[PDB]
Order: C-alpha cells, then structure tokens, then sequence
C-alpha cells in the first residue's frame, strides 16, 4: 500500500516511527509537509502538487496536523480524501477536535463524564460565574493554551475572582473548571486506536504543582487503567469520530473524567514508557480499513 | 415567541431591523452579545447566564456572529441549540461556512460552477501554481485561518509572483483565482431565505476597482436574475446547509460562477436598494420552523 | 494659524471639540488619520502625503495618538516636527509616557511620591515579590509591551500569588502596587495645560469596584486640590516633558501620590463635569508657543 | 570587575563567549535572565531581586535583550543603570533602536545616507506612494519583519501595486524602498565596538534571490571594508548612541547606504567567519569605560 504521512515534523520521533513501521510492513511511504501541497480545487478531483511535481495516488494518509495549521492542513487532507485516500482520522473530525469548546460540548452531550466546566469570554459578573461552576477550588484555563501555560489553581474564592478578572483583559475564551484535587496531580493518558486502548501512562506533576504537563516538569510512568477507564477512553474517541486519539483522564471520586481528546497524540513518551509498538498498531488499523 | 438575536453589533442596522420586524409580528426579542454569555457545558445543556442573570428559554436564536469571534460565538449558539432553541443557521453550518477553503471545496465537490481556483500556503514553485489557474490576470485572496486578509488583482505574472513571494512565511494561505474581467466590477448578490431567493442586487465596483462590495464604495441596483442564477443561489445555500445566506455570483462569458456564500449577509444595502422586507422573510422562516 | 489634529478618531467628541475651538479662534484645522499619512523619511524630513496629495505646512500639530498605534503614530508626528510644526506634546515625550515602567522610574527618580510599586515579569519567588511592596491587599497590573491588559485587586496573598502564576508564560509584565483603600475608590484627575491645572476632578468608582475609571461606572465631582497637589500635578506633567497631560492622583494617609500621567487625556467627562473650555486652553497654549 | 550579562539566551554562543572572554580576562561574571529580575521602582533605585535573592552590585552590565522583551529587559537594564552599573549600550538607546521607524528617521535627519525610503501603514493612493519613493523597482517590506520574511522585490510598477495592496490587509507598518540593484544581493555587516569597526563580513544572497539573510540561503564571507564604510558604520552607531552595534550597509553607485542598525548583534557567524575575538573587544571596551 502507498501511504502519505501529512506532517511538518517529518524529522521528529512520531513521524519517523510511523514511516519505519509502515516500511517494515512492506508499504511505500512519503512524508508530505501540508504547507507545501498546492492544488486546484475547482475543478474538483484535481491532483495535488508538491514541489513542482504532481503527487501520485495514496491509498492512505496519516494526518499529523499541528494546531497552528489546522485550517490549511485539513484542507490539504480534505483534498486527499476526495481523491480516494483513506485517512487515519477524517478532516471533519480533526477540525472539530481542534475546537476545544465544541469537542467538550459534544462529549458532555453524548454522556461522557467531565469535570463541571463553565465557559466564558467577557463575563460581566465574576461571582456569578464562579458560583455557576460551583465555587472554589477552581482551575482557570485559557482555551487556546498549551503546555499548562495559562492553567492556574485558584484555591480560594478571592484567588478565583482575581484570576478571572485578570484574564478578562486578554480577549480570550476561558474555562473555569472544578478542581479534581483527589487526583493528586496525576492524569491518565490513554492512546486509543480504533476500538481499543492500545497504551496508557500516568503523568504526575512535580511536588508543589498540579499540572502533569511534561514541560511543567511532569513525570511519566506505566499505568494500571481500569475497565471503566478503558471504556470511557474508547467511547470518547468514538464520540469524536477519531480512529486515533489521545484521551486524558482525571481520577475523581465519582469516576474517571475525560479532560482532553487529542487527534494527533505524540508517540515518543508513551512508547518509550510502555514498550508498546503503537505506530505498528496505527499501520495495522490502516491495513484493515483502507 | 421569544427570540434571541446573537450579535455583538446590536446597534447596527441589520440587528435593529431583525428586532423591529420580530417585535412588529408580536415576538419577544432580546439582543445578546455572544461574548457576554457564560455557561456550564458540563453537565450537558445547562442554562446560559448573561450579565449576572440566568437567561430564559428562547424558542429561536438568530446568529449574526462576527468574523473575529466564530469559536466562542458558535459555542454560545450551540448551547442555545442544545437548550432547544431553533437556530436560523446552525452552529455547524456557520462554522463550516466561515472556512472559505472548506466551503469552496464543498461547493466544487457538489458540482456548483466556480471560477478556476487554486489554493496554496507555502508553495515552493510559484510558476507551477500560477499555471494551475492559467496565468495572469489573476485574483489573489490572502487568509489567516478563516479571516480574510485581502483581495488583490495581479495583472501580470510578475505581480502574482511578487504577492505569493511576499506572503511566504506569514502564516496565510492563498487562493489564486481566474479573473472574471467581463464582469467589469459587477457581481450579483442573491439573498436566500430558506428555499427562495428573496432579493437580488447588482453591485458595481468603484472607479479603478474590481471589488464591488458596497463597504468599499459599491453602487447597488436591483438585479433581474435568470432562473439559472436563482436555482444556483438556492442550491449553493442548501449545499452549505444554510437557512439564510448571501450568494455572490459573477456573470462570466461561460455562465454564472459562484464566488462567495455568506451565512450573515448585511441587510442595509440590499433592503434599501430593493425595498423588500428581508428581515421579515427571516422572521417568517422562523415562525414556520420553530416550535412553541 | 494652520493646525493639524493627528488622530484616528476625528469622529469623537475630543477631536471635534478641538477643531471647533480652534476654528472659533480663527484657525484653519485639518483632522488627519496618522495611519493614512505616508512619507519619505529619507530624504530627511520630506513632505507628508495623505490620500493622494502633498499636505501643506502646518504651524502646529495636535497629537491624539491611540494606544494601539504608537510606533507609526509617533513616526508621523516626528515627521511633522521635522517639517517645523509645533507639537502640542512632542513625540519623544509621548513615546516615553506610553512606557509606564520607564515613566514611574523617572517620576520616582525625580522625587515625586507614588504608591509603593514593584515590577516583575516571570519572578521565581512570588512571596519575595509580594513582600517587596508590603503584602496584600495589592493591586496587580498586567501589561503587554506598553499596552495595559488589566488592573485587578488581590485581597489576599494567595490571590496575588495566583494572578502572578496565571500570567507566567503569557508574555506580560506585572506591576504590583500598594493598594490605597483609604482613598475609598476615588482618584483625582487633574488636567494640566502648560503651567496650570486647567481642571481637576474627583472620579469615584461604583460602589462595587475599586477602578475609579470613567469607562466603568463614572461618578465625578469638581475637586478641591491641595497647594502641594497643584505643585505635584504640574511637576509631574513637566518631568514627563508633556505640555498637555491628565494626571491621576490618589489621596493617601501618607500624602498625595501620583498614580498615572496620560499624554492624551479625554475631554468629554472632564469638560461637561466642569463646564470649562479645556480645548480652548489647549488652542491658547498653541497660540502662545507656535511661532507664526 | 563584576559583570552581569543580561540575556534570556544564557546557553547560546554569544553569551557563552562573553562570559568566557570576561573570565579569561579576570572578571567575575553572572548571566542573569532579565525576565527573572524583579524590583521596587518606587522607591527609586532599590536593589534588584532574582530568584529570591538580592543581587549584588555589578560594575558593568552587558545587555543582550531580545526583541520580544524589549520593554521589560530595558526596564531591568535601567534599574542596573540607576544602581550605578556601566551598561554596554544604555537602556534608552536600546529602546530607541528597537523602534525601526524612529531609528531610520534619526539616521536620515543626522545626514547618514540611506536608500530613499517611504513609510506607510494604510495608504489610500498606492500609485502616489510608489511615485513618491521614485518608482519601480522597489523593495517592499514589513517594518516588524525579521530574517527577510515579508521582504519582497517588486521589479515593475504592477508588482509594486499588487504587493502594497496585499500588505494593506495586514494592518502593519511597511517600508517602500529604493532597490539597490548594483549591490547584487550582497550586504556588508559591520560590528562596531565603541569608536571602531572590529569585524565585517559580506553576506551574499542565494542564486535567484536578493536577500542576504542567513535563513534565506545567504552565504557569509570575509569583507573588504573601505575607509568610508568604516567611518559610516562608526558614525551610525554613535548617532544612535550605541556602544556595540551591528551596522548593515548596501553598496550603491552613489556610495554606501546604511540599511540597518542592531543593538544586539549576534557574534557566532561573524566571529567564525573572520576569526576575530569580538567578545574580548566588548569586554575591553568595558574595562576602558567602567569604573571598578
Ligand atoms: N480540573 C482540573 N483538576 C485537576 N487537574 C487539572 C484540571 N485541569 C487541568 N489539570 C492539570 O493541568 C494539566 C494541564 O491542563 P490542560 O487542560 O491539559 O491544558 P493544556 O495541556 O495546557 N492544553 P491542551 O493541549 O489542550 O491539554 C492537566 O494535564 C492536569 O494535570
Ligand atoms: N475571481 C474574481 N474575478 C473578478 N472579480 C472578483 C473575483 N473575486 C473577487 N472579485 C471581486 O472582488 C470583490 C471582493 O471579493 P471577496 O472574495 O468577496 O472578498 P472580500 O469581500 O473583499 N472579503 P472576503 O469576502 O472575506 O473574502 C468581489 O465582490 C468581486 O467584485
Ligand atoms: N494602588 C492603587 N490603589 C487604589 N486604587 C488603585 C490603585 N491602582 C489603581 N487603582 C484604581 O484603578 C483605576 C485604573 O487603574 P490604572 O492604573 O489607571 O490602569 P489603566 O491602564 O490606566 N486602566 P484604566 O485607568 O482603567 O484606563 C485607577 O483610576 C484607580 O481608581
Ligand atoms: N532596498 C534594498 N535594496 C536591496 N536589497 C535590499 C533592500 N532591502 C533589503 N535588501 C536585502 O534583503 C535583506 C533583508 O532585508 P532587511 O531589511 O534586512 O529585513 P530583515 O533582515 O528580514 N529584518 P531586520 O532584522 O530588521 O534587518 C537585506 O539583508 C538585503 O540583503
Ligand atoms: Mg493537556
Ligand atoms: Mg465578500
Ligand atoms: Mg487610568
Ligand atoms: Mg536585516
């Protein structure tokens, strides 16, 4: 089979592993920077050009589309889909998953448990919003945030007022979210391929922090996930219409809460922590559905 | 009926006209800034709060969501939808429609005639790209995400090459498009409501300009649209799953080409030029498809 | 005399009132959007063009530059200065005044009394920084370059810690400031023209806020200001090398403290609350210092 | 003496070389991240804290403040200055140098030869602007651009029209500049320390390109600088009151033209291309001008 990996990070571990795994299974592989594809849209069916050349047909495309290029990357992916390529994650679902508020609304509407989460942009009554979510302790987050930057624990009502008031000046969407204190700074990161969780690790915040992000000094280790946790990760991915998804879970008293769904999970940390061949399993899903 | 109009621009002509027409037909109307809505999304479909107060149920919501606020705006609209409010244009269709690339791809894929159009972001062979749409004169449209940056005519291959080179590295993608010179700065805006074109104007670009948008100096006149153009406007609107849309058509030598489908068309120019009660048609659509 | 008013807002009260007042006194006024000015900077001091024409010489220019467009704004003002125009606030002083950190560093170095104020960006010991100013309650001011993001009250040490933590990584710096509650949510906004306070007001935040800001629930009476307070306000304006300046003072047990110096103070609130012709005082100062 | 290097980039080549060179010459050195510095500004000239501790007095500070942090870095620098440290480049001069329009206006007004350079932001007559600068061929570039991104050669009038129209949608300051064809894509980068040029390199653009930037394929070699070019680089640095500066020069038919002045020139390319110990020369300047 002929497989395109659609990513700007072709030098990086996850793309190199997907290429190696596909070649090892006898497939032909090309790594394509989405930003280098250009194409006639009207007329439709028109072939994709790349560095002055006309790309061949690809049986499958593996999109690995950075947050910064979602709109154009999915446009390139959409073109491959119209030419008949099988996509490991559809353009429609990648664009939806990039929309964090929409994704959370969908998850909540389909029965998936999440922390009590309020959304706001320019709220004019800070106390009302704090009470609407249920009072301190609260985690305030910027929706378009990464690496734990703009994610803060407001333990008291006054901290929550001050943080929400300060974030107002930024003209940005925010989450105000119930603090899962009993998780003790740990989250469970599952990687879902198809109908199964293929791998899971635990990420643990440093002492003095509650954010498990690696960039914020988090530590990864092998996890023991429950049947319920497996089930919620698989159901979250299916609800998002993703064939491949990272799902981050917080362990609350009342059960697992889905915190995040990522359409382009990194392979390095979870593969190296667990020893599982995740890239191989992505390739096998492709073999079974293209 | 209780109708919310979702817009930051509650003072502007179109929001006032929608309010006026629904009030005249007996409906209770609130004009709500999406950015002032705050709400629990979990648990599902919790009430929407607004300036210290919890909002009542609305039977319908009219989204007039600004270009710079799609993500939050559509989330607010989606919350109304999960609360049971009927939307004049759904959140999903609105979000898709803001994506010009995705929309042109969908219209082309569904067989609607458009000008020859290539897309690019960081092309590494500009000559190949220009050749893709057949050379200058060309229109280049530059976009950051879904926000339009600008639309320029490039009269020579050199001009087009310079524009594309200029934007390399600026995180903007590029629509390169055949120039419909025979339009001589005129396009045809059809305003679709439900299954009808309810008004149609011809917009004529200023002197020394190809861009006929009234907000740049366009002169508007009433247009007489062929049944071909009328069926194309309605099919363009239905393909995008939009209940209200403005469909811009260029009259090329070979036939009518769709240029743009807009989920939130301005009402002022078209209402004044045609004297049609367009806001009223929108309220009627609501009356016919919303419950209670 | 021929007078240019440099502002994006030739629509709003202050600019119309400045043009009105200047015409009243026999001057020819033109309101010019700085962003519409274009010019050669080399050749040194070339003539400024504007919407297709070469502008005439202006004997004076009144800069009313918006926060958001300082770099081009001051550049255009600088060019007028080089062409010989008299500036009502020159570009060097305007540029320095937009930089709060630098400006307070100047005012304190020049011996004016301010609230205890600390600055930080990504401090690694937030309690050290809070103890630097004397603990909570604190005011925290978030700034991006020269553009204020917001001002908040931290009633506790925990709240202050959390605001600082919240902004780590956001590319904003932080002023931490002793909170003047004995000022009971009210500040004094004096308007300095040259050597005199032309008007002074007590501005009172709504019961429910500490920001005595006028865009946020303005209540304001005519003020009765100390001899020391007149001295201070004029001295603040002059240390900043500003000819026209709003000076906001906070009333403290310790004496009066300068809280802000604004090169481009609004006229509407202050003029109607005092009836004073402040624009007229500005035009007069031009008459007194613009040669011909 | 005790020397602080004020830089985010403590592990990068230039700061390591400065630290090495200062240590070799017997000084005590500390690399300090400006963003980790925090301090009272009122009261004036109190100690600078850093990761919980009070910093000792430094006899000299070497600022290496990135563009994105100009305003906070220079505030930190100013505080060291107020505490008596000698700065290798004063904060006020670094702050002005970050303002490219202001710096070009200053160099031009002081009689330093630059290319003819028009500035614009929202020009409303593209043709008038093009003619004001002198006509095609022109280089159009974003004022805030870096590495040559957003720098484009418009060889013809129509290319210039299209590029300028396209850039207008960015809401950004632009330069429209005489194109120095006879330079053949080479620029001379001089590094001035005090009253001399201590090193110079020629950067030559890749084939088919005119931009000599490293990231656009530029090739560095050792340069043969004329007495005239030496004098202009030193005078350009002196005019902007910088003690250390990179000065980029184009060789035009009429003479050398200053294209750029950088207060924080990188050391790696120029040192490795020439074999000159530049860091040591910066330390030597400090020894000659800083009291211990
Ligand atoms: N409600 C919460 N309760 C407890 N811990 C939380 C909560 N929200 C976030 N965290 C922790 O903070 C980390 C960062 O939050 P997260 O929402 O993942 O933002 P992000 O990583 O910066 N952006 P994204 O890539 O979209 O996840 C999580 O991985 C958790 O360890
Ligand atoms: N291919 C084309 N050929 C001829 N005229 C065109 C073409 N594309 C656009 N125009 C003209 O340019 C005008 C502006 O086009 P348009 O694509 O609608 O951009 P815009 O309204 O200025 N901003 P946006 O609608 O967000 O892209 C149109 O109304 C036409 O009059
Ligand atoms: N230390 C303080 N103690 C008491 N009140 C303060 C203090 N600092 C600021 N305020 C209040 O906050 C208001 C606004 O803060 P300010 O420092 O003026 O920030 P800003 O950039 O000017 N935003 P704004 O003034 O509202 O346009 C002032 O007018 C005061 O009423
Ligand atoms: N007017 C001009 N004539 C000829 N070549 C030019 C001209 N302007 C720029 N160049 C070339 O293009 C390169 C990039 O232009 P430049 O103005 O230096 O922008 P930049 O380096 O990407 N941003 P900056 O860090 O501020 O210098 C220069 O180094 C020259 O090689
Ligand atoms: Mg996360
Ligand atoms: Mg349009
Ligand atoms: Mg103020
Ligand atoms: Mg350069």
């Amino acid at each position: 089979m002929k497989i395109a990996i659609l990513s700007r990070d072709g030098t990086l571990y996850s793309c190199k592993r997907l290429r190696e795994a596909a070649i090892q299974r006898g497939h032909l592989v090309e790594i394509l920077d989405p930003l280098s594809c250009y194409m006639n849209i009207n007329p439709a069916a028109s072939s994709i050009h790349y560095k002055g050349r006309k790309l061949p047909h690809f049986d499958a495309v593996i999109p690995r589309i950075g947050t910064a290029i979602t709109f154009y990357g999915t446009a390139a992916l959409r073109q491959f889909e119209m030419l008949g390529s099988y996509p490991l994650n559809e353009s429609v679902a990648i664009a939806r998953a990039r929309d964090k508020l929409r994704s959370m609304q969908l998850l909540a509407r389909q029965g998936i448990d999440l922390p009590v989460t309020g959304i706001a942009h320019s709220p004019d009554d800070t106390s009302d919003l704090i009470d609407m979510v249920g009072g301190a302790p609260l985690v305030v987050k910027l929706v378009e945030g990464t690496q734990g930057i703009g994610v803060v624990l407001a333990e008291t009502r006054q901290a929550a007022e001050s943080v929400i008031d300060a974030f107002r000046g930024l003209n940005a969407h925010i989450l105000v979210q119930e603090y899962i204190k009993e998780a003790q700074g740990c989250d469970i990161r599952c990687l879902v391929v198809g109908d199964e969780v293929v791998a899971a690790i635990e990420r643990r915040a440093k002492e003095g922090d509650f954010r498990s992000n690696l960039h914020r000094g988090g530590a990864a280790s092998v996890a023991s996930i429950t049947p319920q946790e497996r089930e919620i990760a698989i159901k979250a991915a299916r609800t998002m219409a993703l064939d491949v998804a990272g799902v981050d879970i917080l362990r609350a008293n009342r059960g697992p809460l889905v915190m995040e769904v990522n359409a382009s999970p990194g392979l390095e940390g979870i593969e190296k922590t667990t020893g599982i061949d995740i890239a191989g399993k992505m390739i096998r899903w492709i073999e079974r559905h293209a």
